[PDB]
């Protein structure tokens, strides 16, 4: 639209200016001790995601949207990560999990374990075990929790507990009868058992954690929904048994529940609201149903009350399954619903003493391009055609995925459907039922407590390394160390 | 101007259901404890100050300013406070102080004293005394601040330790002998002598603390900076002196030592960066002076240390001098100056713990409006001429003030002034040396644990009750109280 | 002064200790369903104003002032208008209008319509007409009235039916040919065309409804008062057509008639008083005219009989034109005059189930100072004389209208004049034919089911997006969902 | 009303309690009760040899809800203890009181020994 102000040398030169006023009073750092510590791990945020959700936040407020300026946008210090695993050029879930929540680097498909242990192979488990920040935070005193969109036993989450040869052992019934005979437990028991005194697990995983085919406090119908425990354990009772009685812990499933919980005289907090993965944004049930945001939100409140300190692993993981179903009004849609997360976090915690970090495990093969005008629908069209085959374009395009489509011999004329749909999946290259991640970096967002240290171009197993320093927890006591 | 986006109705209906949803999640009511607690107070900030401030925010940012949001306007809960003295219908410095301060209303020119005393006479004081949320925050065990561009015994702190029967009485210098043989200490010696723990003191008045005819060490050339005390007594030396010897206790007079201060080792605080009242924002010094948001900062930094909490008083003085000359734009960029201490003061703590309430002590004759189109800058002019006398006027305009010029009979033809400058003043209906106050009430912003008990239109003494619930201190406590 | 009492300080800490119990049960919320909703809109009555108006209402009682209480200070919430409109940094009566009764910002000098209209073009009206909160409450059933002491064809009542392009169209014989043959219509063709069914309609504006030079029903001699429609409609006729013959419509001019009749009995009303506007309370004719507070209970009497609830705007609708001429006397009692209508509706009324709100469409640059001991005359003078020219002062000054004077060279020493009359207007710095308006805030006052939804500093047209979701009412309907 | 006014001072989500009588003291809760006062005389105690065993407490049995209190604080107490009527004996020249006085004292020192630690307890008699 070109908006009036923009032609003005002036007005960009007095931007300009304030930004770099603002830098150099940041000179002045921040080197107290990080008495709570926050992680914002955007499942699959790459770069072009994190820039193409900025354009839709602002564009939800009837502005140009590339002006617009993200929570995220809005903390100080920023750097770059090499996400790639030992394993793997192109990483997964799991084994950037254990680099970015253990500090160690490790293979595709294994959580919480080193490289010497092989995916699969359960013989490799005993002596690799590499242990997280969430379990460095509790033993230092601090109160630790854990809310994500997916489920409570995915990989991302579950490197903050579990130590696994393979990702995909949700509960018994998805493990090979060797790996559970050799003596190995599934994510999902290891949620109960390994630390048993996880203040807060919000998330999704409803059917991990009860014995086969019990029905769902939901979906009583549905078969798939059923329990899936063949050991015929209830791991939600067996979270209650392990907290002393005097104890105010919970349990809840619903939506009404958690904003009706008082935060000052709940302990411990187990939050299960959907049988598998919980639904996206843009497909969420306001009445039985918590956002991410109000998840967050409940949680920091019960975790504030420890004077020692606290340490919070927010994950917003849909984000990667809506890249991966190549739907980027789903993907994008669930990047801005953690940035109003993390735009409540800093709310309720003061940056004095709190490190809050925002950051992603990898990126996607998403792009957008083709010379849009200002102010362009980050879901609309190019504002021309092809050179080659004479038919519009989105803006939005993949590498590859399901976008993939040719009507016959020919890619598909776009302005016949709605490439602004909820569902719309924009064509890809290469057709596959999943759309495939990226091997680019990261970024990573800072704000607190030594947030500075996390200054250039980094290993993704750096960023643990900090928090835990600037926290006084895990190996290095430096920071709290007296003298200097 | 007409930005695109506004001519659309469904922008207007999504802003408004956005504001919407906000309500309906602020029902669910914060009922914590205010382990800190934080007053702003911007001296003669009536909601027409607040208005044109907004607008130059704004418009600082090449935007046409109406749409802007303030620091402040982003505080949930909102309140009418009514600034009537006791004896006084258009109400003062320090009367009002000790009404938001203390709980009590009072009398003109008086501050920490019930109406039974009388100005300037002070066999009315004693038995007559009230202590103020200051003192009831020592007294619980808090830290405790005063942050301020104006002098540190100017009427509004004042009324957080002192109990003065006249407002004049910044130092001895300054009282009649009468009242020094009755007895009485002046609010300069009371700085030092009845809180004699305050934690974190900053702002002017550094002559007031030294012997008479004293040089001043940031002005040795000039005179009326020279010390006033015939006590010959130092009062900085007496600051240190009640401190225990092994605590970490500094003075600091320029900007160089403030920031190269580590408030992780400062327990006790003294900074007096002006002889007198502090510079405006828009004439002081980068290199020797500090701004109220930088004083704000390693005030909440030092006073974060109490594991009971704090109680910070800041105070955006000399908005009211601003007005007094009737340089607007000198009083409306110090009202901005304290937006940015306000959100710097919002993001050094939380919301969660922290009961952060801002308002004003009185208001001014400040209008502002000639059907001025959107954008049009705040310190311009309307977009007719007089249908009476054909010359321009201001969109600003005072009831009374210094800004009254006529060229004998004849109003002054503004197009031959600079009307946007620092020093303009605008014009008025009655001459005078000084703008006076104005009767109008004032807003109130909070927000943090029981914000939402400053609910509709209040008696200005309403103000620290309210305050004093929600930290569970002073006179009453039934806040923590498990029923 | 000094009252005795308040020199005690356990008077100010019972009184203000008082005010916290009740602010504690205020917590408490009102969340039932707004069956009744009434507005009440001071036109211009800012800030200052009804400070000053608080004074006088107590002064009247000889009372110093300052510690009466308003009914409308009586109100437990209290929030901040921005009044500015599209067009305009320091808005007018019609614009603000179309923000707090539509809920849609517009430009200056029109009504019921988008900024896309631009004032005085009727091509522009077509396809952004916004409607009113008193429409929607007419499509959910509820009775509908129109209470003002100006002309029912004002801008501000006029927002609640019509859409025009120019607040000047008061008759067809006020609009230009090229509006007339563009097919749009005047504002008092629209009072009767547009909802045809509105329940109660009272004020001035009589002039507007018969055809050109009729004689006036009062001033048969009065040229002024002859009627002005080049249409020829009779339009009080055209009103009692439209209605359902087993309803009763009266149509009345004077006071007597208003109590002759009986509420529960009388479905339709419409009574305009006076050819213009209508006399301010201090003019007021005892006999052939009715207050302001006379008309809101015989209103509202008829209101209440409609089973779904009803919609009442009451407008006090002459403190605009005080101020605009310069006469704070008239102004601060027609503030007044205002407040005691206020009073009569919460006693005919319940706040169990009945929203009420006042507040302003903008302000003005009026003001009172001076240092003025207490219990002063709020039209009284200031205790000393000007230091710079030795002459005395009032409390009450203005910005600009038509207060200044200067006798031929120096102001006027105001002791030799009548500073407490009726008309006088106080001195002003800039002079000008019609004082103008005020850009500052004004007040809202909110009592009634979801009043706490008016909690901070909000937006003008946010006003009636509240009301009309607790009476579940308009596009949202939430309130009245299954939902807690 | 002093003992009012050091009610008052207190914050009362804190459990404050005030007894006189040795029955009151030996039914607290010490694990319940953060703030304690004990004024069991309008003077001075009786001596020991004199003491009331039903109405009135012994140095031992003070001490030891005493140090029962201080505990619960994580960083730690201060406990001044006084054997204060050694002396009124020794002025009466009733060597018996005085002894017998002295001895309740070193029983005290006893229980208090047993309470705490002397890895992280410092004692000095004196
Ligand atoms: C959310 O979960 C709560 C707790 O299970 C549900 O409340 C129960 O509802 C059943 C009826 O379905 C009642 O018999 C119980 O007495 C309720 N329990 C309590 C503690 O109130 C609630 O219905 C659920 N809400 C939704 C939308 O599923
Ligand atoms: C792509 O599809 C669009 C519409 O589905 C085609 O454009 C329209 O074709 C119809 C039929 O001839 C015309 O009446 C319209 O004027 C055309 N334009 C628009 C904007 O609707 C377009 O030709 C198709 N392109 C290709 C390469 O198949
Ligand atoms: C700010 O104050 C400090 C403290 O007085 C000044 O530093 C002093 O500088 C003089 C000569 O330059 C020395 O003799 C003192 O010993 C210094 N004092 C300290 C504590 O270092 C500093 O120069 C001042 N800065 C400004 C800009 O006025
Ligand atoms: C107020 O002063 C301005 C000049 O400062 C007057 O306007 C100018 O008058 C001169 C000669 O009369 C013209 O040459 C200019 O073109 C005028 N315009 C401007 C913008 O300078 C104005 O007439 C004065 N007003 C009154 C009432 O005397
Ligand atoms: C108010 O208006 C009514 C109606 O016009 C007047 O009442 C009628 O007046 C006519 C002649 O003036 C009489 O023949 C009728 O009998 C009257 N009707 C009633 C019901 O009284 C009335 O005079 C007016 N009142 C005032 C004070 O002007
Ligand atoms: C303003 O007008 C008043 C009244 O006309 C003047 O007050 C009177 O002044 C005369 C002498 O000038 C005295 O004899 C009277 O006693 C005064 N009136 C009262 C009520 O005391 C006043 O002097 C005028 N002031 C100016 C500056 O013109
Ligand atoms: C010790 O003190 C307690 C508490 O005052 C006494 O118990 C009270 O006894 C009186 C009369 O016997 C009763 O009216 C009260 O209700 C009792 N209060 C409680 C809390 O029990 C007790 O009698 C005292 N014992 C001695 C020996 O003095
Ligand atoms: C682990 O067991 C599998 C088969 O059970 C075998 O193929 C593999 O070599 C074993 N590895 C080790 C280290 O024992
Ligand atoms: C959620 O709330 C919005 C509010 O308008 C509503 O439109 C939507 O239908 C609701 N969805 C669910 C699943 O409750
Ligand atoms: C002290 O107050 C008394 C009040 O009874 C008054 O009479 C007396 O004049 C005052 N002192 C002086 C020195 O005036
Ligand atoms: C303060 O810094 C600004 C930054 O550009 C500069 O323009 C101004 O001249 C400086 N003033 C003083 C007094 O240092
Ligand atoms: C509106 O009407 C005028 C009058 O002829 C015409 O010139 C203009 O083009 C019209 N514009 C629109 C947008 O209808
Ligand atoms: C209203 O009636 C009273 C009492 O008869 C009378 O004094 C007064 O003059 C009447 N009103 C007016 C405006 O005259
Ligand atoms: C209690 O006092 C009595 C009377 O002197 C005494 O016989 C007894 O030994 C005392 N001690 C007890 C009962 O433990
Ligand atoms: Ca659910
Ligand atoms: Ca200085
Ligand atoms: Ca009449
Ligand atoms: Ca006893
Ligand atoms: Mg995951
Ligand atoms: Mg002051
Ligand atoms: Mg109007
Ligand atoms: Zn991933
Ligand atoms: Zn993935
Ligand atoms: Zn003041
Ligand atoms: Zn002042
Ligand atoms: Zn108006
Ligand atoms: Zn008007
Ligand atoms: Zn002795």
């Amino acid at each position: 639209l070109v908006p009036e102000k923009e032609k003005d040398p002036k007005y960009w030169r007095d931007q300009a200016q304030e930004t770099l006023k603002y830098a150099l009073e940041l000179q002045k750092l921040n080197t107290n001790v990080a008495k709570n510590v926050i992680m914002f791990l955007g499942d699959g945020m790459g770069v072009s995601t994190v820039t193409a959700a900025r354009i839709l936040k602002g564009q939800l407020h009837h502005n140009p949207g590339e002006e617009t300026r993200l929570e995220m946008d809005k903390f100080p210090f920023v750097a770059l990560s090499k996400t790639y695993n030992t394993n793997a050029q192109v990483p997964d879930s799991a084994g950037t999990a254990t680099a970015y929540l253990c500090g160690v680097k490790a293979n595709e498909g294994t959580v919480g374990v080193s490289a010497a242990t092989e995916r699969s192979r359960c013989n490799t488990t005993q002596g690799n075990e590499v242990t997280s920040i969430l379990r460095w935070a509790k033993d230092a005193g601090k109160s630790v929790g854990i809310v994500t969109t997916t489920r409570v036993n995915h990989a991302t989450p579950s490197a903050a507990y579990a130590h696994s040869a393979d990702r995909d052992w949700y509960s018994d019934n998805e493990m090979p009868p060797e790996a559970l005979s050799q003596g190995c437990k599934d994510i999902a028991y290891q949620l109960m058992h390994n630390i048993r005194d996880i203040d807060v697990i919000m998330g999704g995983g409803r059917k991990y954690m009860y014995p086969k085919n019990k029905t769902d406090v939901e979906y009583e119908s549905d078969e798939k929904a059923r329990g899936t425990r063949l050991d015929g354990l209830d791991l939600v009772d067996t979270w209650k048994s392990f907290k002393p009685r005097y104890k105010h812990s919970h349990f809840i499933w619903n939506r009404t529940e958690l904003l009706t919980l008082d935060p000052h005289n709940v302990d411990y907090l187990l939050g299960l609201f959907e049988p598998g993965d919980m639904q996206y944004e843009l497909n969420r049930n306001n009445v039985t149903d918590p956002s991410l945001s109000e998840m967050v939100v409940v949680a920091i409140q019960i975790l504030r009350k420890n004077p020692k300190g606290f340490f919070l692993l927010v994950e917003g993981g849909r984000i990667d399954h809506g890249h991966h179903e190549g739907k980027a009004k789903q993907a994008l849609h669930e990047a801005v619903e953690m940035d109003r997360a993390i735009g409540q976090a800093g709310s309720l915690t003061s940056s004095e003493d709190t490190l809050t970090v925002v950051t992603a495990d990898h990126s996607h093969v998403f792009t957008f391009g083709g010379y849009t005008p200002r102010g362009n629908s980050i879901f609309g069209l190019a504002p021309m055609l092809s050179d080659t085959d004479k038919k519009p374009f989105t803006a939005i395009l993949y590498g590859n995925g399901p976008g993939y489509k040719v009507v016959g011999g020919e890619r598909e004329n776009v302005s016949m459907v709605d490439y602004a749909h909820n569902n719309y999946q924009a064509q890809s290259a290469v057709p596959l039922r999943h759309e495939t991640h990226g091997g680019e970096d990261v970024a990573v967002f800072s704000k607190g407590p030594m947030a500075h240290l996390l200054h250039g171009v980094h290993e993704q197993n750096y960023v643990p390394h900090v928090m835990a320093y600037a926290a006084c927890i895990g190996a290095n006591l430096g920071h709290c160390a007296p003298a200097a």
